[PDB]
């Protein structure tokens, strides 16, 4: 038996330009009122069916996250709008793989958005491995009783009922081995409290990271290197960036993006088939 | 649940052109001794993951059919060499695909030669769709002891000992249906005695029709039709051609040859995917 | 200016050993050495400022014991707590006549079972603690931890009942919450994150609330004996350090969490009061 990657389809979000690159069109004294755009990009996830067990890195938006009765806020909703028909969600992605979630033994929380985070409670037989600084800080979004921004109260409160296995990096951890061919990337704080990517080595496509939004997109990656319109640590952003840069030349690899539309594109899906 | 089509690399053949198209460079007076040319083609099955019950069209060659010691005859090896890595055989194309040969409810033979019934003895649990005169036709290869040429007498005889449950396609039997959305041609004598092809309507791809042999490639489909050398029944071949073409025009289906390598090149291979 | 008013919460028993780790090791003498079943106080404390009344640490809940109590049975049996309805912080404050409502700020010394088993009450004060105890307890609570010092009952009500929590940061010290009243941050030691106040007083002069930090006058020493498991042993003996250097250079008393004679000696709040 030999490992077989999927990139599923889970959907589209929308948000205003500039929190994906800052400043990507500035005020000119020609053009004093310069509107944004209102850009569009994928939201997926990764499964690997590896020989030593099932693992997912990124779990996309909850299905009951958008409408009058979502579970996002009503302003959270207006910037960062999710479509996706029910063949997108990741529960009905697994199911036509004929996947259990019962059977997913890892799931790797890059980090703890909205975006990433919010089919975490699907999964009550995996290790659900998260930075511990990521934990915390989503923790005490929690514990505040936020009820708007990037951390949802609603999929948190599901995740401690179900009682969920977590299994914190600590924030000096890296390069933590899951499988052969399988390991995690710790990223550290940046565009959020801590990140975590994945390196996944393929006997025939060779090496891939997965950097989720430690990396949004190509125009992002650079060079030159083009930060987010929010960021946590900026410092760190840019570090991580040049350190996933390194590990990609170093290994040969691949960077997939967080979002980027036109490399998604790019992706061979769940629906045509897989990476070997 | 929702089929998924594969096509699978079972390898390489060479052989005289001609055989494939035939008469394709003819001597003339400035070129008395024109030279054919050794030219290589695939071998290749189609496998229907169907929620009815999986259904394996054709079975390729036997591993054991080159050598010394294999049950090709000597002159048979040296016209019609087949070349193919352990990870071609059809054996462990599927075991890639965590399918048993246990698990195949039905097996196409579209015809008896060396190169699609060569694996029938692995499927002990199928029921094996074959017409009847194609089975007529090599059974007494079988009984006169035929040790050289496209029927095998020792595939053949691995047939018989492991009991096969066959089911034969009558010679006025046509559009069988065995599943939703998969329904058997009957092409009768042409390329052979008789051959059968399948019609697949998958979801997402559309309509699919398997020639095999039918149609050796897009030369052969033409326009204009040109047969292949050696061929049964000259008439019966043109025939079955058009009604390919009929068919295809009704439905709008694809067809998917026996032997084109640059459609075969276009095709994405249980390696990479699979057809919804 | 300001009252102190010290309120007692009542009893705690529990293994010598937790307070003063190896406190009595077996000897070939003595192979099979005992050790001891011992009683403390629970205590908080009130500060009536002219700027807002201010309470530091908050006892154990009225909840926490009993087959249906918040504390798990493991806990229950090695940490019991005894208290009669007058020494519930909810009664000690109405004998004051003092509204929960009224309390400005409450500093939770740390997360303990036995120091922020009331932060439920109290809805519309600031609710002070250190991030990473903050952190580290909330932690316990996502993993539906049932058993051990972080009750998950009492911090499912925390959030249940909507606090207002301010985080004191890791490398924030010195915090002037009013005149003469200063939140001191020891950081990890005892627990993730400890908080300690200084409280000057016109007459009686300066008060170190240490609560856990040092649990008792043995604790401090010298010489300085840890505690029987401990977070950051570290960071203990920095902080127990750290509170006799401020005791020295602003001549200020040290308030020990669970010591049993010293709280003897205090004036209670059914008896009074300090200046
Ligand atoms: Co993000
Ligand atoms: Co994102
Ligand atoms: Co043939
Ligand atoms: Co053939
Ligand atoms: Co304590
Ligand atoms: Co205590």
């Amino acid at each position: 038996a030999q490992p077989k990657l999927y990139v599923m389809d889970n959907g589209r979000m929308r948000m205003d330009k500039n929190w994906m690159i800052a400043m990507h069109n500035p005020a000119t004294i020609a053009n004093p009122n310069a509107p944004t755009e209102f850009i569009e990009f994928p939201i997926y996830t990764v499964l690997i069916d590896h020989p030593e067990g099932k693992i997912l890195f990124d779990t996309s938006c909850n299905p009951d996250s958008m409408g009058a009765q979502g579970r996002w806020g009503e302003a959270t909703q207006s910037m960062f709008p999710w479509t996706a028909s029910e063949e997108c969600y990741l529960h009905n992605r697994l199911e036509q793989l004929k996947v259990r979630p019962e059977d997913i033994k890892f799931v790797i929380a890059s980090h703890l958005h909205l975006d990433h985070a919010g089919c975490l409670e699907m999964f009550t037989n995996a290790t659900i491995i998260v930075h511990e600084d990521e934990f915390s800080g989503a923790l005490q979004t929690y514990a505040r009783n936020q009820t708007e921004g990037a951390y949802i109260w609603g999929d948190i409160d599901a995740w401690i009922k179900n009682n969920l296995n977590w299994r914190t990096i600590k924030r000096d951890e890296d390069n933590i081995v899951l499988a052969e061919g399988i390991k995690i990337l710790n990223f550290g704080s940046g565009h959020a409290w801590g990140m975590l990517g994945l390196h996944v080595q393929l006997p025939e496509k060779g090496g891939i990271i997965l950097a989720s939004d430690a990396v949004y997109s190509a125009e992002s990656y650079g060079p030159p290197i083009k930060p987010p319109g929010i960021i946590y640590d900026s410092l760190g952003f840019v570090r991580s960036v040049e350190k996933i840069k390194r590990i990609a030349k170093e290994t040969n690899s691949e960077v997939w993006f967080g979002h980027d539309s036109e490399q998604f594109k790019r992706f061979r899906k769940s629906t045509e088939g897989y990476y070997e």
